[PDB]
């Protein structure tokens, strides 16, 4: 079985014409130790290699790769496995440097290839970071077979958002939302989770079904880093009254190639809507930052500071099932919904 | 003020080199004729062109290209606008057939090329279609400034999805929503709205502000749509029991650049989760396939046939906003809720 990867990059920083060079030297070098051929081309600081070669030596030579200080940013396009024949047979890495290209066919193809990746750059930032994730192990995205998974779902919301809108300018509102975005983003991610949508002002998320351990962390890791946003804000700062709620739930969501051919998605939960709204409301109702089900409590592994809270419905069946959170310092807090609401509005009034 | 244009295309059916030759060379007779100048290259059925002028000209050349019978699925990825230089001043349109090139270093720039273009086609199917939108106006999404507009949203879901999800294989549980969908997005396209995410089993999409008579007509025709799709499905097709509720408002939505670095979004609605489930209930508490606010039906220009139904809240504030649906034959309905519900699982469960 051999291994095709295709690749592209950023200069982690300004490379000379002879740095680039040497970086197809050693590349040549090693790959012809490694039975491995394939190009590698730059333009304008960016990368573009095809690698290809045994899977078992492709993989620590793009181990590598990803480690190297001169570029960032690593994007694998295509990964093909059981490959049959050689690109490049010839080439254990033949470099081609285009910024240094004047050839009269070259020129326009140079401008195509930039505005390509350009464009490409663009759809990266809009779309699910799984996509991605699905290309590297090699399989089209829109080939998936339907199947369903149990998963955690995380939910988090801001609270009383709509006094922000109501009381900032636009751009203030945006950098607020913003703010809340990338920390949820980043904790759910670093925690091995994968955000699937926003909806409004709310992150949607998976965890694996087993990995209820990790979605308490992020939880409780998302709420340590709010409060210590708004506490580090400067004075007068609207992300002083940020505050979030969080609930977790379990679910069988749905992967596959999904939607409309005009859209398309990766996975579904049906009803998310009903349990995101109802622990939105549980949020509210208790005064707790952070609610999930007892399907997620008894799938946690750790020895949790867990308490009961409450029964909900939050499926829609006529199923009651217990609510609990985590006794902790700093989900320790008396007034919720309308008193931190009429505190956001009071405080942002006066910004 | 310059114009300047990139596109994509496939060709509509195989094309011979004589037949790109003689595309190449109308279009430079017409160009040089415009003072248009440009490049067109073709790899594997795909068209790629840089086309630059006096935009007047430029759009009605476009224009003509947009109508060609020998491509389709035509894709602008960048339009400068007051452009200061020509890219190939000297080109009123330089073919560049790449397929039957064999020159050394183009080979694998044609293997990039290729990889890049599907893997950009991947991502289109999974984008926003108003990023693409933004894109052929001549401004990078990422570069939106913040701005707050007036909507009238919509909102549709599957009614008790979840019983097909318990009844059904998960592949044709996936065949029923992907035909839910493609309904909701091919009419709601058609009317001049646009979808901006799946939630769930719920489709979400705005229509300008005071297009609410094309968002009334898009929920009607869904319905009709439905009822055909039921109707005409083949016997024990699990389509026939595929229904959708309806809801529309108004809301301020958040254009701009929005979410995580790692995750972008185009526009939020802040609490669309809340809205979305409370218009959910709202049909389902009325057995009524379609509800609206106030704001909506007061935004109506045509003289729909308006039923009051009701007072619900629909943003959280303690406002009652009058609830109307339009009493027409299809609506005309008694039983919803628990009654659509019990029938659909007993319909699929012996299916
Ligand atoms: C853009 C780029 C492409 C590279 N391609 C290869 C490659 O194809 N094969 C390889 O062995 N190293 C490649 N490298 C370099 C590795 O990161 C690493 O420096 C090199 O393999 C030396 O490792 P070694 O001394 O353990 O053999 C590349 C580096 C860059 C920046
Ligand atoms: C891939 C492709 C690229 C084309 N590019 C141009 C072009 O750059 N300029 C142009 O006038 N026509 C171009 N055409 C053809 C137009 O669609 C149209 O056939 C042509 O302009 C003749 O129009 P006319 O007789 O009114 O001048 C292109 C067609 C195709 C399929
Ligand atoms: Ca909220
Ligand atoms: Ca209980
Ligand atoms: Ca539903
Ligand atoms: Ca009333």
């Amino acid at each position: 079985g051999m291994k095709r990867l295709t690749w592209i990059s950023k200069f982690s920083r300004p490379l000379s014409g002879d740095e680039i060079e040497a970086i197809g030297r050693i590349s040549s070098q090693k790959n012809q130790q490694a039975n491995v051929t394939g190009v590698l081309l730059c333009l304008d600081g960016i990368f573009f290699q095809i690698l290809e070669g045994e899977a078992e030596k492709i993989d620590r030579i793009y181990e590598r790769i990803l480690a190297d200080e001169r570029h960032t940013d690593i994007l694998c396009l295509k990964s093909e496995v059981e490959v049959q024949e050689r690109m490049f047979p010839d080439w254990s890495m033949q470099t081609i440097n285009l910024d240094e290209n004047t050839d009269f066919l070259i020129r326009p193809i140079k401008v195509l290839l930039q505005t390509l990746t350009e464009s490409h750059r663009i759809l990266e930032k809009y779309t699910q970071p799984s996509i991605f994730k699905i290309i590297s192990q090699g399989t089209n995205p829109l080939n998936i077979r339907p199947k369903a998974v149990e998963k955690i779902v995380f939910f988090s919301d801001i609270v009383s958002f709509s006094t922000f809108a109501e009381k900032l300018p636009v751009e203030e509102v945006v950098s607020v939302v913003n703010s809340y975005f990338s920390v949820c983003t980043a904790i759910i991610t670093r925690q091995g989770g994968e955000v699937t949508k926003f909806i409004g002002d709310c992150v949607m998320a998976y965890f694996d079904g087993d990995c209820a351990d990790q979605a308490i962390q992020a939880s409780l890791d998302i709420l340590m880093e709010l409060e210590i946003l708004r506490n580090s804000a400067p004075e007068g700062s609207p992300l002083r009254v940020l505050y979030s709620g969080i609930g977790l739930a379990k679910g069988k969501v749905i992967e596959g190639n999904i939607g409309s051919e005009l859209k398309r998605d990766y996975t579904i939960l049906g009803d998310a809507v009903n349990v995101a709204a109802r622990l939105e409301a549980l949020t509210r109702q208790l005064s707790q930052a952070l609610v999930f089900s007892s399907e997620v409590k008894n799938s946690a592994t750790k020895s949790w500071n867990f308490i009961w809270l409450t029964d909900s419905e939050l499926k829609g069946k006529s199923e009651s099932i217990d609510i609990y959170s985590i006794d902790n310092e700093m989900t320790r807090k008396s007034s919720g919904g309308l008193e931190i609401a009429r505190n956001i509005g009071h405080y942002l009034e006066r910004v």
